């Protein structure tokens, strides 16, 4: 019982292809520019709990793990798509802020409508 899970945080439930992680970041930027997003685990969690989130993006380098470890279980409970990206700094950047973001929620994709649906469908495959 070894593998990819050894090198990644325990809150990362699955491997995300590089290009797919790149699409998630682009969707965040597009949504930031033409739709509506929520930044940070606090807001992201609320959006998920309130059923507003269309997609949840979680950085893979957040420490301590408790900061976002509750997101994956909650998203699956609420049937809300979530995907991971390598850097919390980059996620912050995509979200339009100067500091890092542990997680982000896309409420209205705006022009990223189709991209978000693509991401959700692929992640759906992955989680299998």
């Amino acid at each position: 019982m070894e593998g990819w899970m050894m090198a990644k945080p325990s809150y990362v439930k699955f491997e995300v292809p590089k290009e797919l992680a790149e699409k998630a970041l682009q969707a965040v930027e597009i949504a930031r520019d033409t739709g509506k997003i929520r930044k940070g685990t606090n807001e992201t969690t609320k959006a998920v709990e309130r059923g507003q989130a269309k997609l949840v993006i979680i950085a893979e380098d957040v420490d301590p793990e408790e900061i976002v470890a509750h997101l994956p279980p909650l998203c699956e409970e609420k049937e809300i798509p979530y995907i991971y990206v390598p850097s919390k700094k980059e996620l912050g950047a995509a979200a339009g802020i100067e500091v890092a973001a542990a997680s982000v929620a896309i409420i209205e994709p705006g022009k990223a409508r189709d991209l978000v649906e693509e991401i959700a469908m692929k992640v759906r495959e992955l989680m299998k």
